């Protein structure tokens, strides 16, 4: 048979889990949650990278869906809310296809009977307010990681994409990384500052992931990991599950996405300016230097260097999917996984190694993070700490 072929049978075993697909926020931006007129029961290819069908073409057999909210505005905690009651909504309309998910053993039980498993992360520590028992709340209502910032720094927590605050995580910061070990929240290191990174992993007693990062060796950005912080990964016991975003991805995409940014300002402009105005300068730009494309094979070199350095036992997929507006060609939408898992056959990636890459890592990791907060909940009790306790007023 043909690789792709043999990439939907090795699928079928053992499918991907995803570490991160911002369905509820494009929910939650095109239709307000209005979700019959979104059904992903039916082909929303129009509007959507996400839906049922898609989903089970791409082989993905469980989801962390993102309850991601914006930092920069106000009531974070009650969108995260919102988030996190988009995601049930969606398990209790489609019974017969999602199947909640809190625990490792629930995922394998959702595979067992053919069903995704559906599981929450939170994406950046402003949705926690400062605030350790607001943490606890969120894993009490079934989030299982956190992204430490998104792309703007937190009060406790440096971000990639701005500049040094705290350097790195403050002290309430490293309380918080204690208390999610205890919960058994995963600590998600996707958006911070490599300072972050190597705080989170000094505090850190569980394994840590990126649910949505690529390599900064073989592309030079921000959001993705340095090699230093992927060799840590082996002792941390943790896993980076690579992403397709393609300014992240593909040197040109970087580079031309830099250009672009510095043609915005150059006409006076923010970068992220969304006029009409600003718009009509991106637009004329992207008329002179149309907007390189990223392939399959571009993500296939990531995870060729991620394994390399991190490991095999030590790897992920995460797509970001309805988060980015632009996608590799091959991975247009989430159906696209076999191309990838084709491509790695290629190139030699044997069964096991895939069957780790897809399902079997993300699956010990969390169940590290389980064993982990067994021992710290008989241990001691939950923290009580302030922000200004720790970090002074
Ligand atoms: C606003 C909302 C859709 C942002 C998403 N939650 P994201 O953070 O998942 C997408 C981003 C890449 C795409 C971009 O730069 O917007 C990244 O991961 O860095
Ligand atoms: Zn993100
Ligand atoms: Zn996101």
């Amino acid at each position: 048979m043909t690789s792709l072929e043999k990439a939907r049978e090795l699928l079928r075993e053992f499918p991907v889990v995803d570490g991160h697909n911002d369905l509820p926020w494009a929910l939650r931006e095109q239709v307000r949650y209005d979700l019959d007129a979104r059904d992903i029961a039916a082909d929303q290819s129009a509007h959507l990278h996400t839906d049922l069908a898609r989903l089970r073409s791409g082989g993905v057999g469980a989801q962390y869906w993102s309850v991601y909210v914006r930092s920069d505005l106000p009531g974070a905690v009650t969108a995260t809310l919102e988030q996190i009651d988009c995601v049930r909504r969606l398990i209790d309309r489609h019974p017969g296809e999602l199947r909640a998910a809190l625990t490792a053993a629930d995922m394998e039980a959702a595979r067992a009977e053919g069903r995704i498993a559906s599981l929450m992360g939170a994406e950046g520590g402003h949705s926690i307010d400062n605030s350790l028992a607001t943490l606890r709340a969120l894993y009490a209502l079934g989030v299982r990681y956190m992204t430490l910032t998104h792309n703007d720094n937190n009060a406790w927590a440096d971000s990639a994409t701005d500049e040094p605050g705290v350097g790195g995580l403050s002290a309430f910061g490293r309380e918080v990384v204690r208390e999610m070990n205890r919960e058994g929240m995963l600590v998600d290191l996707s958006h911070v500052a490599a300072t972050t990174m190597r705080d989170a992993l000094d505090t850190s007693t569980a394994p840590v992931i990126f649910s949505h990062s690529s390599s900064r060796a073989v592309c030079d950005h921000p959001r993705n990991i340095p090699d230093d912080v992927l060799e840590r990964l082996s002792a941390n016991g943790g896993m980076a599950m690579v992403t397709f975003v393609p300014k992240f991805v593909l040197q040109a995409a970087v580079d031309w996405t830099a250009e672009a940014d510095d043609n915005m300002r150059a006409h006076g402009f923010h970068h992220l300016d969304s006029s009409p105005e600003a718009m009509k300068v991106h637009a004329a730009f992207e008329e002179r230097v149309p907007r390189p494309v990223a392939t399959v094979s571009t993500v296939a070199d990531h995870l060729d260097h991620m394994r390399e350095v991190a490991g095999v036992d030590h790897l992920g997929i995460g797509g970001d999917y309805d988060g980015t507006p632009f996608t590799p060609d091959g991975l247009g939408d989430v159906s696209g996984y076999p191309n990838l898992i084709a491509e790695l056959l290629d190139r030699g990636w044997s069964q096991s190694d895939l069957a780790k890459l897809t399902w079997k890592n993300a699956v010990r990791v969390l169940d590290a993070a389980e064993d982990v907060s067994r021992g710290l909940r008989a241990a001691r009790g939950p923290s009580n700490a302030t922000i200004e306790q720790l970090d002074g007023t």
